[PDB]
């Protein structure tokens, strides 16, 4: 019988606590064996039992302050225990194979290492236990294993003892002083280089950081220590936090379901988001390091010191975090291609997620598989949900209330009604409308009418709002919206906000479903800027005309509004041409629209990290969200035949500026970044001018690059194109790189998101690959789920055979490694966006998978709400 939901609203207490934990692993790949004596305090019922959590546990013994027990009996997943006093010390010793692990969650093998992932329910794989966030004890961890296969034995806290054993074993214990919900434990043993350095806080404690890696990988350590020392700076100078203790270790895994994890002063990290050098790792990458280094030691305050109460308010510790990494790289970098490319996020796959069958709200109500809930909602929209928290208060108010928080919490597991309170206590602002943010699901669209008054000279926004129903929820309510605008005049200059004699703050407050506001002392008709620095996660429905938004590319103060009106103008005539290729007919573009991105090339007042941005088309994700009805297959070829045209009309002026940012030197700054962006922005037109000055160019760049960042762009740019010199560079690049994992995992994405009108059956031989593994998470992504997430117009491919492949996949992976499954399902679950004859295909898929021997929970939960 599949799994029962749990929902909300049934949050209870626990009636026992446990406050100290002593663990003893005897560690072997074949066999684990685990002691567990923990402290336990009743504070229910005299007649309610024990029960613990556990999975796939072999039991060995049960006491009870040293008494072997009998009152106790296992079920599905527990162990339940009787007739206990009110306190006692609890010891238990089980079995685990870390070798038959395949689906990564507990103790398992990643190649000759051991190591753990616990969150979010994963430490009941390694003994019985209250796998809960609100049951917090203080660790204690001791290591038995082989010296020479695992010489290096490591956990949370400080090492405390250490001892030798004959037949060459060794030992370790460990104390972290904090405690901890469990699914911040961690171990790890193995093998590694480590490199080591300090970090002295501004009151002086020194900290030491160590980083552990693969033998060999040395050199590709010392960006990942730089992030983490700037982390440990910002974190002081923004949120005025310090490191609580005297260590902060990160080991690098090459086999990871998610991504990093914030064990407590024990990082675990993808080797993804720690190893880099400039002839593998891109601009990108070096970049995506910074972030995920940052927000994993961001946790250790907003996650650790205070955790969550339950696993419904994940967005408490996630949103607040993402939105602290994203603060970090915008004051580190720039703030303006930071905010965009949020932004393409939020506008182009959460709303999807909002607009689909697995849609909910950042603090979920209902939920069979937590794995299921670590979402782009409860991450990307959490932290916009922050960012109107920081909007409505202002900088100086927010701090006041995250120190107002951690002076509440500090310690303690809490929801994210608990901090919400905290920024409203602390502020003075009424944010009780605003809570609905947390419990209503959904994308809010916003409408907009203007009306400028010459008589009374008075300009009048007509603003109105409304949420669609989702398959989660009928009821749907206004929301608290914070609206920011500017006007301005005929000669670009703001006009200043103004009602009857008083100054008017320019973020509106829409709270109804229809309101009208009224400005006084408007000189001239404005053209408006609305929902600036996108202030609040909604559709907005204005009717632009043209000449207004190409206005607001040359005048807008900020530079995100720049970036936002050209994609109102773009958005307008992909509809357009969308419609003219389900009807043959080609491409149709005024040539207004064209010089506009003209004079963009050739401004030089315009920071070319900005221009890069402007000069980058929507993703096929982005233009899907602007149809009512997803044709794969038109989008993306209208997005091919819209490249080709502005690279024919621009060719001249987009071969001067991409000679012009030629830069010699590789430097990992942000104003080198920038510039090399725009380079490659126009690169990738280029690629689209006649054949034999685009394959000259690109194969140039290809051989001549002195960095991974150059030497991609070319190679995407040649099978992006089909240029005749791709087969050559692909083959070239794999038998340079093929014994480089992550330098490979960028060569199966260009393979599964090819043009090529026989990418199928490429990616499926590709199965077969030297450097492709069914049991490395990051090859199964950057190939299977590239192909289904990335290459919509192959995936949604007319003869269904897309749909087939996925199937196959996912019937292996569906026992192998559920969590990976149940990412790679996501493309068959929007079946109801496509067309008929589509959507019979995808729900017959769907039926097979639904019908698999030992169907997983994760794919379980999914499947059944795709077919509702
Ligand atoms: N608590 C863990 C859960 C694992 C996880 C998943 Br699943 C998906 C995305 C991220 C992540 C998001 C942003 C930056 C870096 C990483 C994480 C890491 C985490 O949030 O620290
Ligand atoms: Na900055
Ligand atoms: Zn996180």
């Amino acid at each position: 019988q599949q799994p029962q939901a749990k929902y909300r609203h049934d949050y209870r207490a626990p009636d026992y606590q446990i406050t100290d934990i002593d663990l003893t692993f005897d560690l072997d790949a074949q066999k684990t064996v685990v002691t567990a004596v923990s402290q336990a305090v009743r504070h229910g019922a005299s007649d309610a039992p024990l029960r613990l959590n556990g999975e796939d546990l072999k039991l060995v013994s049960v006491h009870i302050n040293d008494e072997p027990w009998t009152a106790w009996k296992e079920e599905e997943g527990a162990l339940v225990i009787s007739n206990l006093p009110e306190r006692f010390t609890l010891k238990i010793i089980n079995e685990i194979s870390p070798a038959a692990n395949t689906a990564l969650e507990g103790l398992y093998q990643s190649g000759d290492a051991l190591c753990t992932q616990c969150e979010a329910e994963g430490f009941r794989h390694i003994t019985y236990y209250l796998d809960r966030p609100d049951v917090l004890a203080r660790f204690t961890t001791k290591i038995i294993a082989d010296k020479i296969k695992y010489p290096f034995l490591l956990s949370n806290g400080n090492r405390v003892a250490q001892g030798e054993l004959e037949n060459g074993r060794h030992w370790v214990q460990w104390q972290d002083p904090f405690p901890k919900p469990c699914y911040l434990f961690a171990l790890v043993a193995g093998d590694f280089d480590v490199l080591r350095d300090t970090f002295t806080t501004r009151s002086g404690r020194e900290v030491a950081l160590e980083l552990y890696v693969d033998r060999g990988n040395l050199d590709r350590a010392p960006w990942a220590m730089t992030s983490l020392k700037n982390s440990m700076k910002w974190d002081e100078e923004r949120f005025g936090l310090e490191y609580d203790l005297d260590i902060y270790m990160i080991v690098a895994v090459d086999f990871f379901n998610m991504g990093a994890m914030e064990n407590k002063g024990l990082n675990i990290f993808n080797s993804k988001y720690v190893l880099a050098r400039t002839d593998t790792a891109t601009d990108k990458d070096y970049l995506d390091i910074e972030r995920v280094i940052g927000h994993e030691y961001f946790h250790n305050w907003t996650g650790n010191r205070v955790t969550c109460r339950d696993w419904f308010q994940l967005s408490l510790k996630e949103g607040l975090t993402v939105f602290r990494d994203q603060e970090f790289s915008s004051d580190l970098g720039s703030r303006a291609v930071n905010r965009i490319n949020n932004v393409r996020t939020m506008r182009g796959l959460q709303f999807a997620e909002d607009a689909s069958p697995m849609a909910h709200p950042i603090r979920p109500d209902m939920v069979i598989e937590m794995n299921n809930f670590y979402t782009l909602t409860v991450y990307e929209k959490g932290a916009e949900v922050i960012r109107m928290i920081h909007t409505l208060l202002g900088e100086e108010n927010f701090q006041k209330g995250m120190q107002l928080y951690f002076e509440r919490h500090d310690g303690s597991a809490a929801t994210c009604d608990d901090f919400v309170q905290a920024m409203e206590d602390a502020s003075n602002v009424d944010l009780s409308h605003f809570r609905r943010w947390y419990s209503q699901s959904g994308t809010p669209i916003v409408t907009v009418k203007d009306d400028y008054n010459p008589e009374t000279e008075q300009y009048t926004l007509t603003i109105s709002q409304r949420t669609p129903a989702t398959p989660d929820q009928a009821e749907k309510q206004p929301l608290h919206i914070p609206f920011a605008i500017e006007l301005y005049d005929n000669e670009g200059k703001v006009i200043p906000l103004q009602k009857g004699g008083h100054p008017v703050n320019s973020v509106l407050n829409v709270t109804q479903a229809e309101q009208t506001f009224v400005f006084d002392n408007v000189y001239f008709q404005p053209v408006p800027a609305l929902l600036c620095e996108f202030s609040a996660p909604v559709k907005l429905e204005y009717k632009w005309s043209d000449q207004q938004l190409t206005f607001l590319m040359r005048h807008a103060r900020n530079d995100f509004s720049r970036w936002d009106a050209a994609q109102s103008l773009l958005a307008t005539y992909i509809k357009l041409n969308v419609a003219r290729h389900q009807q043959g007919q080609p491409l149709s573009l005024p040539v207004h629209v064209a010089d506009a991105f003209r004079a963009v090339l050739l401004d030089e007042k315009i920071d070319p990290a900005l221009a890069a941005e402007i000069l980058t088309l929507p993703s096929v994700n982005e233009m899907a969200e602007l149809f009512d009805i997803i044709d794969p297959i038109a989008i993306a070829e209208v997005r091919e035949a819209l490249t080709r045209t502005l690279a024919t009309e621009l060719a001249d002026e987009l071969l001067a500026i991409y000679n012009a940012n030629y830069q010699s030197e590789y430097r990992v700054e942000h104003e080198d970044i920038a510039k090399r962006t725009l380079r490659n922005a126009c690169l990738r037109f280029l690629a689209f001018g006649e054949t034999h000055l685009a394959d000259v160019l690109v194969s140039k760049q290809f051989h001549e690059a002195n960095n991974m960042t150059d030497a991609l762009a070319a190679l995407s740019a040649a099978v992006a194109a089909q240029l005749p010199c791709r087969d050559a560079l692909m083959q070239e690049y794999d038998d340079k790189w093929h014994q480089n994992g992550l330098v490979m995992d960028k060569w199966f994405i260009l393979q599964a998101t090819s043009p090529a009108a026989n990418v199928l059956e490429t990616v499926r031989g590709l199965l077969q690959h030297r450097s492709f593994t069914m049991s490395n998470p990051n090859r199964i992504r950057s190939l299977i789920g590239a192909f289904a997430g990335s290459n919509p117009a192959a995936f949604h491919a007319e003869d269904g055979s897309g749909y087939l492949f996925l199937v196959e996949m996912l019937t292996d992976l569906n026992s192998r490694n559920p969590q990976v499954a149940s990412r790679l399902i996501e493309p068959l679950i929007r079946l109801k966006r496509y067309d008929a004859k589509r959507q019979e295909k995808m729900r017959a898929a769907l039926e097979q998978l639904k019908g698999l021997e030992n169907l997983s929970g994760d794919l379980y939960e999914k499947i059944t709400k795709a077919l509702a």
